[PDB]
C-alpha cells in the first residue's frame, strides 16, 4: 500500500516470479513484475465480492458479447484502486520509468471496434456502481489483427497477444464446460435428445474489473476452445487444432456480415457454455425451482452475435431441465434484453437454414417452434394481412432460406433498445415497426456511454487534475458534476490553464509523431483528427477531399494566411474490405505529397495513425483539437470516440447522426460544429435520385481534387490505381459524399476562423467539457439497471 | 550441465485398455499448466526450413526459406 | 584459396621473395610475404577487368584528384576478396600474429583529410559497384607528414612511406609521358605552338581497387615526376631533384589555399600526364573521331585543385588534334563536372595571372579566351548590369589579377554539386547565385558517404557480424538494409550484445591508450571524441572550453556524482597554421593538468590522439560513445568523420551544419544531441555584430576557465602563453566560439544524463546504426553514376 | 554459439569450452547445422571448423536393431 512495501513486493515477484536480478532483468521483465505487484491488490477484494454475491444473491447481471476491447489493464488498475501515485514513486525510486513499463504490455484487443469498446466500458461502470454483473465472451488467441503500412498499404500480421503469457487472467479449470455440435434429434418417450454430436470443451479464464475506489471487484469471464479426451495417431493429435481453432481469432468485421460457418461456431460456442454456467451458479444459490429465475438473473445481448442464446436456454429448459414449453418460453422473456446497434443492411447478421440445420439440428427445431407460435399469433390478431406474416418472420423466403436473428432476439426478449435517440427511433418506428406496434413498451432507447476513468483519469490527467482542483473529484463517479465548470466562462486564467494542459498533450503526442513517423509536426498547427475504423459510411473519404482542398488552396495562393493544421486519420480496415483498403491507400497517397511540398511547409501535415487500437486512442485523444464526426446522418447508431474526444477538450465538426445529436442538445448546437444533410434531407435526395455528376459539375474546388484522383496526381505511377473510388462516387455511392462536400469545406472555414480566436475558441471547449456528463457510461448502466434488468447498487 | 530438448504439447500418449485392446488418448500435460517451467522470451530465435541454396561470390546462401520461431523454456534441475 | 595453400605461398615468399628463412625473417619480412601471397590473388582479376573494360567499352569515369587518403591496403584487400578468415589462420598456424603483422604496413596518406579520403571511399565503391572507372593523382614521395608531440607541441616529421617499398603499386614503364612548363607560345600558320619548353617525365603507378566480393578490380594512377634524358656535370646530375621534386611532397593543408609555385606545377603536372593518358587510351580504343568522347568520358573534378584540366583538354583538342575551337569546347563541358568541397574564403584558389603566365603561357590564352565567350554571353543578356560581368569574371581585377578557378570549373563543366543538402544550396543559390540563374539545372547536390567496407567491416568486425547474425550480410553492398535493425528495438537481449561489441572495442582501444600514453584509462567511463584536422572553424576549443568546464565543477565539488569521461581530442595541423598549433598545446596543457590532479581521478582523463590518421581513426571510431561534430553552422561542407562514428555505434553531438543536418534526418533529430546556432542564427549576430566580450561577461563558468587560460593556470612556466588564443577569442572570431558555449554544454550535460541509462543509451545508438544506410559511399556514388557521369554497373 | 559469445569468449576456444553429447542419432544435423554455422556465417575456412566440430561433438549409439536406425 505505501511506497516503502510496493519496492518489496516489486523486488520480491522480480526474484520469485521472474527468476532475475536487476543486471539480467529485462523491460518486460520488470512490468511483469510491477503487473504481479498491482494484480496482489485485487485479490483480497476479488474473493471478497463473489463471496458477497453468494452469501446475500442481488439479482446478477449478465453482458454476454462475442466482443470485450479491454485495451491495457495496468494502469487502469492502478487508478481504479488508488495505486498509481504509490507505484509511480516506488518505479522511479528503483531506477526505472513506470512508463516504459507499460508500453510492454500488449492490449487485449477482443474487439473491432464502438461494439465491443462499449461492453469494456460497461463492466467499468457497472463495477464502479457497485452491480452484481459478469461480462461472458470469447478468449481469442488472436484479437484484432496488427495492423501496418507498407508501400502505402494496410499489411495484417496476427495479434499474438497471449505469447508472452497475460498476468490479468486466471484459468479456472474446475468450471470446464462441454460444448456440442452437429449430431441428430431424436424425439423420445423420456424427452428430446441431441446426440452423436462432435464435443469441443470450453476453459473459462477469469479477468478481474475493479471498480473505481469501492473495494469491488467483478469478473469478466472469456471461454476458451478445448479438445476432448477419449487412422494415424500423430495426425489425430494434430487435429485436435480443429476444435481449438473455435476461439482462435476473432473475425476483423465491424459492422458487416460475413456468414462463415466458423463463425457460427464462435456465437454457438460462447452462448452454450455462457448459459450452461449461469444455470449451474444458479442451481448452486440459494434457488419450479426455476421460477425465480428471471429475478435472478438478466442477460444482456449484445447485438445478434449472441442471438443462438435464446433456443439453447430453450433447449436446457425443455430438454435439459424437463420444463413445459409455455413455462420455458416464459422464462426466457423474462431473462433476456436486446440491444441493436446497427440499422446498415450489410450488418444484418442473416444465416442459411441449411448451415444451422447441419450444424445445430435441436436448434433450428426451436426456432421453427417459437416462429410458429409467434405467426400464429399474428394471424389471429391480423387475419387478413398476411403479407405481415411474411415481415415478421424468423425466417426469410426469397432464394436460399435464411433465419432473421434480429426478429429472433425481439421476440425472445422482453426489451429492445437503439443506442441512441434518433437510432431507437429509427430502430421501433421503422426498421421493426411491425414488432412495436404490437409491443410498444417493449422498446426503449439507452444512449452511449464511455467511462470516465479510462477515457479521462487514465488517458488525460493534466485535466483530471485542473478539473479537479476546481470542483472536487465528485465527478469521477457523477459525471453530470461537470456542469458546475460554468460558474468558470469568463475566468481567464482557468482558460489559460485550460489551454495549457492541452498543448501539453500535443506536445507530448508530438514526441511521438516524430518519432513514429519522418514527418516534423508543427506544435501549434490545429490537431485535426478523425480516428475509426475505416468505412464508407463513415466518410474518412469525405475528410481527404477536404485534405486535398486545402493543399490546393494552398498551392494557389501560398501567400494567403492559413490557419496551420495537422490532419490526423487512422483507423484499420476490415481485410476483405477493398474499399476500404484503397481509401487508406488514397490517404498515404495525399499525405505523401501534403508532407514533402515545399510550398506547403509547416501549414500543413497528413498522418496515416498505424494500428489505431485502445492505447493509441488514449494518446491522440487528449491531444486533439478537432474532433472529426461526419457520417452520413442516420448511418452511425451512436458512436463513442466522439463522446471521448467531448470529454477530452476538442470541438466537433459532424452531421445530426448517431449521438452527435444529443451532443448539440446537452452543449447546445452553436457550439458545435454541424452541417450536411439530416435524416430527412438524406431521405429526399433518395427518393428524387442521387446524381453525384451534378456536384462534380457544379463545384470548381471538388473538381479540381476528383480531377487530381482521378488522373493520377497522386500516383504517378498508377494513373489508374484510384479508379474504382471515383467509379463508387459517380455511381454507386449510398453515403452520399459529394452532397455534403459544400457544407463540410463552409463548415471547416468557420472551425479555422474560430481557431485563430483562443478565448473563444478555449470557451466553447469549456462549454462542451462542461455538458459532457451526460456521456458517463454510469448514467447509460444506470438507466439500464433501473429499466431493463431491474437491480440495483 | 544444460539440458536441451523439444517442448511437446502432447508428450507419450495416455495408454488405456478397452475390449482387451490398447488405446491412445493425448497426453495434455500443460492444460492446467506447468508451475516447473519458465518462458525465456528473450531467448527467441529463428529456424529455418525449404528455401533453396545460392552459390554466389559472398559464398553459399540459403534463401527462399519458410520462417518458425524457436521459443525456450527453462526448468530448473 | 584454402589455408594449407596460403602457407605454402607465404612460405614461398618469405623464401623467394624475402631470401629469408624463420630464424633470420623479420617482422617486416613476414608483412611483406604476407602481403605479396594476398597480393597474388588479385592479378587474375585485375587484368581481367581491364581488360574486359577494353573489349566492351563501357562509358569511363576518370576521378581526378591532387589527393587520396588510402591508408593500409591488406587487410582492405583481404576483407574484399574473401581471404581474412583463411589468411588468419594461415599465419596463426606458422606461428605468427597476423595483426602485429598488419601494424607494420605504412599508411598511404597522401591526402589531408575529408577531401582525400573521400576520394578513396569513391574508389572503392566504383569498384564494388563494378563500375569501369579509374582513380588519377599524384605519387607523392611523403604523404602527409607524420605528427608526434614534444613538450606539449606539435613537430612534424617527413613521412618517408616508400622507403622500405610498396607492394601494392606496379610501375608502368611503357605508359610513361612527358609534361611541359614555362617556355612561349607561337601563333604558327600550321596551328599554335608551345615552345623553348622545361619537361619533366611523369612515370605512372598502378595500384589495385578491388570491389567487394564481385571479382571486379579497378585502378588507381599515381603519377611520379623523373627528370627527362637528353656548367659543372655533378651539379647537373644533381639538378635532376628540381624536376623530380614535383611530386616530392603533398601541401599539408586542409581547407587553406597556399599560392606557392610548387604547388601550381603539382596541379598542372597531375592533370596534363592525365588527360594525355586519357585521350591515348581513347584513341586506342574503338573510337570527329572525338564526338564519342564524352561519351566514352566523364572526369570529374575533385574541388579547384585539377582546375587547368579544362585548358588542357582544350589545349589538347585545338593545338594538338586540331579541333575547332566550338567543337573543343562543346566536348569539354560534356566531360567535365565538378564538385565544390567548400565555402571558406581562406580555402578559395586564386592563382595570380603573372604566375600563370610565365609558369603556363598557353593557358593563360585559353583562359582568357574562356572569360571573353563567357562574358560576351552575360553582356548580351544583360547589357546594362556590368557590376555582373565584373562578378562572373574568371579574372579578378582587385590590385593584382588573380584567377577564380572555382569560375573557371563552373563554365567548363556541365554539372556542379555540394557535399551535403545544406552546402550544396549555399553553393547554387549564394556563392554562385549570377551563374545558377542562367544555368540552374547544372547545380545539383550529392550527398557524400563512407564505405561500409573499411569503415566497419574491417575497422569493426565485432559489430559487423552482430549486425551480420540478425539481418544477413545483404547490407554490405546495400546499406539501406541496415534499417531492418529497428525490428529490434524492445530486444533486450542484441542490446547487451550491442553494447558488449562497444565494451570490446573500448577495453581494446584502452590497452593501446596505456601503451601509447601513461595515463590510466577508466575502462567504463564514457569515450568523448573529436578527431579531425585542427581548425578554428571545427572547433576543438569549444570543446577544450567543455572540459576545462568538467574540471572545475569536479574541483569545486569533489564528493558531486560524475558521470566519468575520457576525452579523446586528435587530429594534425598545418605547419604553418600558428591558431591551430596554439590550440593544440592548449589541449595538451590542460590535460597534464587534468590527467594529474588527484582530486579529479578517474573522474576524468584528457588525451590528445598523436598521428591522426586512416589507420588510427579504424582504432578509435569503433571505440566512441560520444562524437564530437561542432563546427559553427554553415562552415562544414558535410563532414564524414560523422558518418563513421554513427556506422559504428556513437551518439553525436553537433550543430546542425553539414551533413550533420542529414543525419538527424534519417535518424530523428531527438535521436542526436543537436545544439548551438543555425544558418540563421549566426547571419543575426553577424548583421548585428558578434561581441565576445558580453557572453564572458554573462556566464560566470566560461569566465573562470577564460581567466584560467589567460592568467596561466594551464602555463605557470609561461603566463601570457595562450594570449594569441585569448585575443582572438575577444576580437578575431570569426567562428562565434563563445556564442554557442552555453548551448553546447547544457547540450553536454543531457549527454551524461543519457549515458547513465544503458536501456536508453543503446536504445538511441540502435537508431542511429539503423539510420545510417543513407551514408554509404554506393549511394552516392549511385547519385553520381545516373545524375552526372551517366554510366551503369 | 550465443552463449559462448557472451561469456569470454574468436571460436578456438570454442571446443574447450562446449561439449554437445548427441544422444542417439536423432540430433546428427547438428553436425552439418554446425558447420553451416561456422561456414556460411562465420566465414570460417572449412578445415578449421571441421576441425572445431570434431572437438566439439561425441555421439551414444543406442541401438543396433536395424529397424531403429
Ligand atoms: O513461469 C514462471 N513465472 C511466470 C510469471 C508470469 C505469470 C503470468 C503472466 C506473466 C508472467 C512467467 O514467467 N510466465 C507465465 C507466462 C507463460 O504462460 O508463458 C511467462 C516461473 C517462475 C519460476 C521459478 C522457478 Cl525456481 C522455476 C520455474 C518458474 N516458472
Ligand atoms: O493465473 C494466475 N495464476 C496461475 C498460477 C499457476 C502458475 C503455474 C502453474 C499452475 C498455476 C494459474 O492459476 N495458472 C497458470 C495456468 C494457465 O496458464 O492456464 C493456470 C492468476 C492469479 C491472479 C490474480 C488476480 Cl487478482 C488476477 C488474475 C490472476 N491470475
Ligand atoms: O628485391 C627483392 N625483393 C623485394 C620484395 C618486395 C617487393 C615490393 C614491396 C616490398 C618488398 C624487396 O625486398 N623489396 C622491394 C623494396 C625496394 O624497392 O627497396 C624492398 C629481391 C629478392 C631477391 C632474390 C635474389 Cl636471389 C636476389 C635479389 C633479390 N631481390
Ligand atoms: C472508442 C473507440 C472506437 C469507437 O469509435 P467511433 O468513432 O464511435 O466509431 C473505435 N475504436 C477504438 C480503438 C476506440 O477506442
Ligand atoms: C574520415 C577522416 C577525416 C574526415 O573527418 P571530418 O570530421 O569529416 O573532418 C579526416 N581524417 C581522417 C584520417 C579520416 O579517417
Ligand atoms: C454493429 C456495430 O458495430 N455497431 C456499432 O455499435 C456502437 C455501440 O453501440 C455504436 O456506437 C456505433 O455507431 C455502431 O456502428
Ligand atoms: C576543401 C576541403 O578539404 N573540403 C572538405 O571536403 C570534405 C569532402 O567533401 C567535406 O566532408 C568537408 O566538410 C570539407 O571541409
Ligand atoms: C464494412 N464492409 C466490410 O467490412 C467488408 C465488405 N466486404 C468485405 N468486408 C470484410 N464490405 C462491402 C463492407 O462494407
Ligand atoms: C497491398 N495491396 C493491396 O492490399 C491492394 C492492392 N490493390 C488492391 N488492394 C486491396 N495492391 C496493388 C497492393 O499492393
Ligand atoms: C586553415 N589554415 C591553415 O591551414 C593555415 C593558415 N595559415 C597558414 N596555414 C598553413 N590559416 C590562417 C588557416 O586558417
Ligand atoms: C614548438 N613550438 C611551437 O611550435 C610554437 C611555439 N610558439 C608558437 N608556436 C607555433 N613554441 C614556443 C614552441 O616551442
Amino acid at each position: 500500500e505505501n511506497v516503502a512495501e510496493l519496492k518489496k513486493s516489486f523486488n520480491r515477484h522480480l526474484h520469485f516470479t521472474l527468476v532475475k536480478d536487476r543486471n539480467v532483468a529485462t523491460t518486460r521483465d520488470y512490468y511483469f513484475a510491477l503487473a504481479h505487484t498491482v494484480r496482489d491488490h485485487l485479490v483480497g477484494r476479488w474473493i471478497r465480492t463473489q463471496q458477497h454475491y453468494y452469501d446475500k444473491c442481488p439479482k446478477r447481471v449478465y453482458y454476454l458479447s462475442l466482443e470485450f476491447y479491454m485495451g491495457r489493464t495496468l494502469q487502469n488498475t492502478m487508478i481504479n484502486l488508488g495505486l498509481q501515485n504509490a507505484c509511480d514513486e516506488a518505479i522511479y525510486q528503483l531506477g526505472l520509468d513506470i512508463e516504459e513499463l507499460e508500453e510492454i504490455e500488449e492490449d487485449a484487443g477482443l474487439g473491432n471496434g464502438g461494439l465491443g469498446r462499449l461492453a469494456a466500458c460497461f463492466l467499468d461502470s457497472m463495477a464502479t456502481l457497485g452491480l452484481a454483473a459478469y461480462g461472458y465472451g470469447i478468449r481469442y488467441e488472436y484479437g484484432i489483427f496488427n495492423q501496418k503500412i507498407r508501400d502505402g498499404w494496410q499489411v495484417e500480421e496476427a495479434d499474438d497477444w497471449l505469447r508472452y503469457g497475460n498476468p490479468w487472467e486466471k484459468s479456472r479449470p474446475e468450471f470446464m464446460l462441454p460444448v456440442h455440435f452437429y449430431g441428430k434429434v431424436e424425439h423420445t418417450n423420456t424427452g428430446t435428445k441431441w446426440i452423436d454430436t462432435q464435443v469441443v470443451l470450453a476453459l473459462p479464464y477469469d479477468t478481474p474489473v475493479p471498480g473505481y475506489m469501492n473495494n469491488t471487484v467483478n469478473t469478466m469471464r472469456l471461454w476458451s476452445a478445448r479438445a476432448p479426451n477419449d487412422g494415424d495417431y500423430i495426425q489425430a493429435v494434430l487435429d485436435r487444432n480443429l476444435a481449438e481453432n473455435i476461439s482462435r481469432v476473432l473475425y476483423p468485421n465491424d459492422n458487416f456480415f460475413e456468414g462463415k460457418e466458423l463463425r457460427l461456431k464462435q456465437e454457438y460456442f460462447v452462448v452454450a457454455a455462457t448459459l450452461q454456467d449461469i444455470i449451474r451458479r444458479f442451481k448452486a444459490s440459494k434457488f419450479t425451482v426455476f421460477d425465480a429465475f428471471p429475478d435472478q438473473v438478466a442477460i444482456q445481448l449484445n447485438d445478434t452475435h449472441p442471438a443462438l442464446a435464446i433456443p439453447e436456454l430453450m433447449r436446457i429448459f425443455v430438454d435439459i431441465e424437463k420444463l413445459p414449453w409455455s413455462k420455458a418460453w416464459e422464462l426466457t422473456q423474462k431473462t433476456f434484453a436486446y440491444t441493436n446497434h446497427t440499422v446498415l443492411p450489410e450488418a444484418l447478421e442473416r444465416w442459411p437454414v441449411d448451415l444451422v440445420e447441419k450444424l445445430l439440428p435441436r436448434h433450428l427445431e426451436i426456432i421453427y417452434e417459437i416462429n410458429q407460435k409467434h405467426l400464429d399469433r399474428i394471424v389471429a390478431l391480423f387475419p387478413k394481412d398476411v403479407d405481415r406474416l411474411r415481415r415478421m418472420s424468423l425466417i426469410e423466403e426469397e432464394g436460399s432460406k435464411r433465419i432473421n436473428m434480429a426478429h429472433l432476439c425481439i421476440v425472445g426478449s422482453h426489451a429492445v433498445n437503439g443506442v441512441a435517440k434518433i437510432h431507437s427511433d429509427i430502430v421501433k418506428t421503422k426498421v421493426f415497426k411491425d414488432f412495436s406496434e404490437l409491443e410498444p413498451d417493449k422498446f426503449q432507447n439507452k444512449t452511449n456511454g464511455i467511462t470516465p476513468r479510462r477515457w479521462l483519469l487514465l488517458c488525460n490527467p493534466g485535466l483530471a487534475e485542473l478539473i479537479a482542483e476546481k470542483i472536487g473529484e465528485d465527478y469521477v463517479k457523477d459525471l453530470s458534476q461537470l456542469t458546475k465548470l460554468h460558474s468558470f466562462l469568463g475566468d481567464d486564467v482557468f482558460l489559460r490553464e485550460l489551454a495549457k494542459v492541452k498543448q501539453e498533450n500535443k506536445l507530448k503526442f508530438s514526441q511521438f509523431l516524430e518519432t513514429e513517423y519522418k514527418v516534423k509536426i508543427n506544435p501549434s498547427s490545429m490537431f485535426d483528427v478523425q480516428v475509426k475504423r475505416i468505412h464508407e459510411y463513415k466518410r474518412q473519404l469525405l475528410n481527404c477531399l477536404h485534405v486535398i482542398t486545402m493543399y490546393n488552396r494552398i498551392k494557389k495562393d501560398p501567400k494567403k494566411l492559413f490557419v496551420p493544421r495537422t490532419v490526423i486519420i487512422g483507423g484499420k480496415a476490415a481485410p476483405g474490405y477493398h474499399m476500404a483498403k484503397m481509401i487508406i491507400k488514397l490517404i498515404t497517397s495525399v499525405a505523401d505529397v501534403v508532407n514533402n511540398d515545399p510550398m506547403v511547409g509547416s501549414k500543413l501535415k497528413v498522418i496515416f495513425l498505424e494500428n489505431y487500437r485502445v492505447s493509441l486512442a488514449e494518446k491522440v485523444i487528449p491531444a486533439t483539437d478537432l474532433s472529426e464526426q461526419i457520417s452520413t446522418a442516420g448511418t452511425e447508431a451512436s458512436g463513442t470516440g466522439n463522446m471521448k474526444f467531448m470529454l477530452n477538450g476538442a470541438l466537433t465538426i459532424g452531421t445530426m447522426d448517431g449521438a452527435n445529436v444529443e451532443m448539440a442538445e446537452e452543449a447546445g448546437e452553436e457550439n458545435l460544429f454541424i452541417f450536411g444533410m439530416r435524416i430527412d434531407d438524406v431521405a429526399a435526395l433518395d427518393k428524387k435520385g442521387y446524381e453525384a455528376k451534378e456536384y462534380y459539375e457544379a463545384l470548381p474546388e471538388l473538381k479540381l481534387v476528383i480531377d487530381q484522383i482521378d488522373n493520377g496526381f497522386f500516383s504517378p505511377k498508377q494513373p489508374d490505381l484510384f479508379k474504382d473510388i471515383i467509379n463508387m462516387l459517380f455511381y454507386h455511392d449510398r453515403f452520399k459524399v459529394f452532397a455534403d462536400y459544400e457544407a463540410y469545406v463552409k463548415c471547416q472555414d468557420k472551425v479555422s476562423q474560430l481557431y485563430m480566436n483562443p478565448k473563444a475558441w478555449n470557451t466553447m471547449v469549456l462549454k462542451n467539457i462542461a455538458a459532457s456528463g451526460k456521456f458517463s457510461s454510469d448514467r447509460t448502466i444506470k438507466e439500464y439497471a433501473q429499466n431493463i434488468w431491474n437491480v440495483e447498487p
